[PDB]
């Protein structure tokens, strides 16, 4: 089997991407944030505290003939941005782009933090990291991908995120028309439960490539590119007037600037992020200070190849017995 679903930016900045997901019988379609940095499939639901719902589409298990309470199971998750959610668990039929899993754990939110409430466009998350990170207790649950894997033509999924445009998540096949040149594969460590890999270096604009190992995670659920302070300083030093602002929470730059590209290494291959991808616009409406898309990972504890990086590539998440990651230009 295979699946193929379009993923669409939630706003004009590509802050996140939503992908329609069918849950239950008859289908209830919710728009979920596919997150390769976490491993819970959770949804706004008929159980979510009413004051914490503001425009989201909810899953109502009582209206699904295939829903079953997973008795005694609870979940609670906290994300790197400080947001959180928690609740109880149903199993139900879940389909993505024509690919169906029966008995998927669908984590129903009883509570969500303010950031989720305030984002009316995201109806929940679909985790695509390793199932060892799944938060369901006392019986840990598998991700949609883990459940689907044995049925897939090939044990892979691909992320093809657009810049200010829709893109695609495919399951079970590699669309050889969706990228240019060849795919370069690189080793993954699953020790922390993430799609963790080591980039071979970077360049700023037309500058020389610096060969240096940068361990980080491929995380579709993080907007920006978070890298070591040394690397980030080298980038922003090439932008007149750019500075790190503690009041704003990162690097800002004059909105009048033209940003240089940023290149990252994947083995001997190179992925180029155009300068425009690094512009996150005015810090507040009407400001002439713009927020940068490359930020320091210092104090996160991990480097994160978020959407800014991933959208510059066609990315293969290879979930074979020995997992790997592939990157191609597109």
């Amino acid at each position: 089997s295979t699946g193929s679903a379009t993923t669409t930016p939630i706003d004009s900045l590509d802050d996140a991407y939503i992908t329609p997901v069918q849950i239950g019988t008859p289908a209830q379609t919710l728009n979920l944030d596919f997150d390769t940095g976490s491993s819970d499939l959770w949804v706004f639901s008929s159980e979510t505290t009413a004051s914490e719902v503001d425009g989201q589409t909810i899953y109502t298990p009582s209206k699904s003939t295939t829903a079953k309470l997973l008795s005694g199971a609870t979940w609670s998750i906290s994300y790197g941005d400080g947001s959180s959610s928690s609740g109880d668990v149903y199993t139900d039929t879940v389909s993505v782009g024509g690919l169906t899993v029966t008995g998927q754990a669908v984590e129903s939110a009883k509570k969500v933090s303010s950031s989720f409430t305030e984002d009316s466009t995201i109806d929940g998350l679909l985790g695509l990291a390793f199932s060892t990170l799944n938060t369901v207790s006392p019986t840990q649950q598998k991700t949609f991908f883990d459940n689907a894997k044995a049925s897939l033509d090939s044990p892979v999924f691909t992320a093809d995120l657009g810049y200010h445009a829709p893109g695609t998540y495919n399951f079970g096949f590699i669309d050889t028309t969706a990228y240019t040149g060849s795919i370069t594969y690189t080793a993954v460590s699953t020790k922390q439960g993430f799609w963790e890999w080591t980039s071979t270096g970077y360049a700023v604009g037309s500058g020389t490539f610096k060969s240096t190992s940068i361990d980080g995670i491929a995380d579709t659920g993080t907007t920006l590119l978070y890298l070591p302070a040394t690397v980030v300083s080298a980038y922003w030093a090439q932008v007149s007037g750019a500075k790190s602002s503690s009041s704003v929470g990162g690097y800002v730059f004059p909105c009048s600037a033209t940003l240089p590209s940023f290149t990252f290494g994947v083995g001997s291959a190179r992925i180029v992020i155009p300068g425009d991808y690094i512009d996150f616009g005015p810090i507040s409406t009407g400001s002439s200070s713009c927020f940068g898309g490359i930020q320091s990972s210092a104090g996160i504890g991990i480097n994160i190849f978020g959407d800014v990086a991933l959208k510059a590539a066609f990315v293969v998440f290879n979930g074979a017995t020995t997992p790997t990651l592939g990157f191609a230009s597109k």
